[PDB]
């Protein structure tokens, strides 16, 4: 089983105690840790922070306590311009030298592979998105012909019946990545009127009509789709969407007036990282949909859906009983990574329990 866990350039400037950098990581938790994001220029990969090359070196000295660990690097991310993608795919011209730039910048800082996050590709860019990834495995099995080993290529993808429908070939790019990240997690949330779980496991009886927004629904139908279960990772959330509330009702079809108010460290309204929510608990009504079997929580007006370690190991066991490939993290840097704001003295409370699911039978 594989336990893929993304890092985030940006985690380092939260202040006080949200700050993390890789060094805070546990080399021994997941068996892939994945750097978030890098850029493209002169359609060449390229650094994004301005201390990448430091923090990169800080990451993959991990591999020095734990010769096993797999780092890769990933492309794009949200605060990344579709249009970019776009415009280097379609041209094999600018996708030749994007291709080619990737191996020696790899090579150079000691990642393992690199995984593309294209978010998210349109009803135009099928084409192209197969074409990107058989060229860069292609090169990939080139380049492994200096003696090295064998770059990895895996590709982060959207878990909406509708995006998967528009913008990928499944069948196609299958075969050619080494694994696939699900991103099971964003299914309610962006801005809508109405309160909701943004990843819930099973659809629940209750409120259907947009029946293909669960964890279960998207993983059946990748499957469907043509994609080996043994290539699959499902994608399980380590933060919170929130919301304000537009009167006093708590439960399933609450009105919102809008996104939640900032946490403190993330600094960022409608999300909130687990620890923050470990917080946010205190003095909060706790509630679960045993439909969806994942928790939402209240207090004052804000409204929470998260993930806790019940939830997490609930997910956990489902993967392994559909024998998928593993789970993905995202993030470490929203997971309670010192441990000490959730209670139990435990480093990665949420991480771990994802572990110790897949460690058993
Ligand atoms: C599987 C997968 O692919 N993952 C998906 C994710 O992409 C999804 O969302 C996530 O992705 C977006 C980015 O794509 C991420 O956005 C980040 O937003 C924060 C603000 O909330 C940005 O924070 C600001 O970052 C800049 C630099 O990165 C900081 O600027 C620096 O400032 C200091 C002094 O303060 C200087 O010393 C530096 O020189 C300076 N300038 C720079 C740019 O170098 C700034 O301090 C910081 N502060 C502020 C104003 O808040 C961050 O940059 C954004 N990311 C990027 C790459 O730009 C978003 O937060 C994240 N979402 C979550 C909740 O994690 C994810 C969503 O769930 O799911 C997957 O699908
Ligand atoms: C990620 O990679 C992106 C795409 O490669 C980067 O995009 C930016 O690149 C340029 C240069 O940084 C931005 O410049 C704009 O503003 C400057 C003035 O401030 C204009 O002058 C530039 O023009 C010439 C190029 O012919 C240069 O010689 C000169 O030195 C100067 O840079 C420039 O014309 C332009 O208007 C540009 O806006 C922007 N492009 C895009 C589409 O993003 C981006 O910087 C990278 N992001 C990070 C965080 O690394």
């Amino acid at each position: 089983y594989k336990l893929i866990c993304y890092y985030t350039s940006w985690s380092q400037y939260r202040e006080g105690d949200g700050s993390c950098f890789p060094d805070a990581i546990d080399p021994f938790l997941c068996t892939h840790v994945i750097y978030s994001f890098a850029n493209i220029s002169n359609n060449e990969i390229d650094t994004w922070e301005w201390n990448d090359v430091t923090l990169y070196d800080t990451l993959n000295t991990l591999k020095n306590r734990n010769p096993k660990l797999k780092t890769l690097l990933s492309v794009g991310g949200w605060n990344f311009g579709p249009e970019r993608f776009s415009a280097i795919a379609s041209k094999t011209q600018s996708r030749r030298t994007f291709i080619k730039s990737v191996p020696p910048f790899l090579r150079t800082h000691g990642f393992d592979g690199l995984d593309l996050a294209w978010l998210y590709p349109g009803r135009r860019d099928k084409r192209h998105l197969t074409t990107l990834v058989k060229e860069m495995k292609a090169e990939f099995i080139r380049e492994a012909q200096a003696g090295t080993e064998q770059l990895l290529l895996s590709a982060a993808v959207s878990a909406g019946k509708i995006a998967i429908d528009r913008g990928y070939d499944i069948a196609q790019i299958s075969r050619h990545l080494d694994f696939i990240s699900l991103l099971t997690y964003d299914f309610h949330g962006a801005w809508r009127q109405t309160v909701g779980h943004h990843s819930p496991l099973f659809a629940g009886n209750e409120d259907a009509s947009s029946r293909f927004s669960n964890a279960d629904y998207a993983v059946s139908y990748m499957l469907r789709l043509g994609a080996p279960a043994n290539k699959l990772v499902m994608g399980i959330p380590t933060f919170g969407r929130s919301f304000t509330l537009a009167s006093s009702k708590t439960d399933v079809g609450a009105p919102v007036s809008g996104p939640g108010v900032p946490g403190r460290f993330t600094k960022e309204k409608g999300i909130l990282a687990y620890y923050e929510i470990c917080d946010f608990l205190h003095g909060a009504t706790t509630h679960r949909f045993r439909d969806q079997q994942v928790p939402y929580a209240t207090k004052g007006n804000q409204w929470v859906a998260y993930d806790d370690q019940e939830s997490v190991k609930n997910k956990a066991r489902y993967l392994k009983n559909r024998q998928l490939a593993g789970a993905m993290v995202w993030a470490l840097d929203l997971d309670d990574f010192r441990g000490t704001f959730c209670g139990q003295n435990l480093t990665f409370p949420l991480t771990s329990a994802v572990k110790d699911v897949l460690a058993e039978v």
